[PDB]
This record gives structure tokens, sequence and C-alpha cells, in this order.
């Protein structure tokens, strides 16, 4: 493998985790994570799209709710999709990655 | 300051850095990282392209010394910004932004 | 600079932060932070904070507090009553932070 | 599994890696890694340099890869965790060593 692609997030879920099961039986979870920065000339929030697979996805479905504080270690992935044109979404994907609930 | 938003990358510039002066400098370039896995059986490979943006001294350093193919270490944060393109379509871009608490190191 | 020296910790304070003032007047906080892998084994990390963050730690942190630490490794040499001793600490530098995560361990 | 214990290093080997094989059969490698930072004292204006030497330990394939390809002065990327281990020395002194340990879930990457 060439280079390093690593994301570390701590923040709060903006909604309940959505868990879907793949025909194979592999769990997949999605949720958004808020991080913010406040400074004096001000507050700016960043919303991260997190994707979890397998057991970690199942853990998210059991235990995570809107407002839950989690730690995320994942990788950046930009994927192309089209809808009713070309759209691109950059996600934080947990594959070597971990998820830990902090409350 | 509320939560943690941290990106760490090691990779190679996909082109020469674009440097513009505002007085603070702003530089941008793309970074390739790749993972290689073996098929279930051939050595396969996928590259990920990251959009990096630098501000101040780091941007100026990038313009001086970085070129297409340079290997760098980046520590920054994620920012998704919205723009409408000239067709009226709302578009979003996620970039890796290196401000003060971030670094860039040439390897 | 030359190379990268980065430690990232999430865990719980082993004791109350010890805050002392240096001759210079700068604040310094010291405490231990526990991390564990599960068979279960605990790693105790020696954390050192300086200035405003150290005072913040003394005000608001207690034994059992969950914190996030971003710092760097420093091994410092000190002699005992006369053998040479070394301690490796996680020191929160310019580019580092400490963030209170809320919640606390019990007994 | 409880909390987070992560070290990230980029630096240069201070020696060739020593690779011993355990009786179990798994390889173990160790070497020291130098990281340095340079800054100008904001109060005094002086230029300052400080080097930090890290003790790295690798297991399994990475240990073997290190023995094959890494040498003194090689630039590597390390991701691992901190471990402090206790030992009494032949003089009877309790001693402590903090190492950067790369197990499963860590990586070692040759740079350049």
């Amino acid at each position: 493998s060439r280079g390093v692609n690593k994301v570390i997030l701590v923040g709060n879920l903006g909604q309940d985790p959505e868990v879907r099961y793949m025909p194979s039986g592999g769990a997949v979870a999605n949720f958004t994570l808020a991080t913010s920065e406040s400074w004096r000339d001000k507050e700016q929030t960043e919303w991260h799209r997190v994707v979890l697979f397998g057991k970690l996805a199942e853990v998210a479905g059991e235990y995570l709710r809107k407002g839950s504080q989690v730690y995320i270690e994942g990788q950046l992935r930009t994927r192309k999709w089209t809808d009713q044109q070309d759209k691109y979404t950059t996600e934080v994907v947990v594959n070597g990655g971990t998820m830990q609930m902090l409350g």
C-alpha cells in the first residue's frame, strides 16, 4: 500500500444511526458527525458522513443515538453517483479503523 | 474546539501546486493515496484523490518546493463547501484544509 | 520540521491533575491516563500540560475524567538519590490539544 | 478496546534493525527512530533544535520487512501504540522502558 489515508474524528451524531443489512448479511451503518470551531473576529460546524461496516455497524445500531459522542478512525473515500446528474460524496469510511462510544 | 476533526495523509501530488496571493497565500493541489489488496488471486490497487488547501507560510513553501509527484505528509482538517455552478446546480466539495494547527512536510 | 512525533490518546485520568508553577511562572499539569486492550491489559500514560491548558486541567479535570489528548513523546533524563533515570511522557505542545469529553469512571 | 492509544511517527532509523525470532517462531524487530523539530525562541530569537529518539518494536511480517529493507538513516512512517514495560536489571534496579509497539492494527511504511 502506498501512502497514508487516515481520519480521526470525535463528535456527536446529528441523527440516529441508519443501519441496513446487505443480502450477504453484512451490516452497514451511516450517520453524520458534527465538529465545530469557535473563534473571535464566531462558530462554524462541520458535518461528516461516517460509514461503518460489519460488527462496528451493528454496535452503532444497538447503542448509538442522535447526540451520542463517538471516536472515529477511518479513511477518506469520494464516490460518484448520479440521480434524477453527476454527484460526488466524500465519506469517512471505517474499514484498520475503529469506532468507540464515548457516551 | 468542540470535537476533533483531523486528517493525516502521506501521498504524492497529482500536479504542481496552484498558489494565489489574496496578502495571505493560498495553495491547492491533489494528493494520491493507494491501497493494494489481493483478489480471491491478483494484486489489485485503488488510488484515492484528496483535495488539499494550504494557507500562509505552508502555501508559500508549497509553491516554492512542491512539484507534481512530490511526496508529502499532510495533517489537516475536513471542510465541505457549497457552490453553485454556472448551470445552477448546487455542488459540494470536501477538501483537506491545513490552517495553523496543521502541518505539511516534504519527504 | 524533520519528521512527525504525534500521540493521540483517549482515556481516563488515574488521579486528580497536579498543577504546579515553574520558577518562570508558567503552569504545568501532570496526570496519568489509562487506556486498555481486551485477557485485559492497562497502559498508563504520563501526560504533561503547560500554561492555560494546565490551569484548565486543574480547574475542571478529576480522577476518572475522560479526556482526549493530542501531544508528542518526550523522554527526559533525571538522576535519583545516584542512578540515571528516564521517563517518557506525552507532552502537549504548540500543535497539541486537550479536550474534556465529559463523563467519569467510578470504582 | 477501551480508550485510544495511538502513536504516529515519521523519522529516520538510528541503526540497522535487529530482527530476532521468538521460540514461538514469530519475528520481532526493534530499532530507534529520530524525530526532530526546529523553532525560533519567540522570547529570545535564538534558533533551537531538539531531537527525540523513539524505541520502535515490530512483530510478524513488518518485523521481517524491516529486516530485509530498512537500514540506518531510512525514513519510515510508523503507526502504533505506547507500551511501558518494567524490568529489573542485573544490578537489581527496577527499570522502565516506553516503546512504540506496532501490532495488528498498526503499520510501518517505507518513505521516499
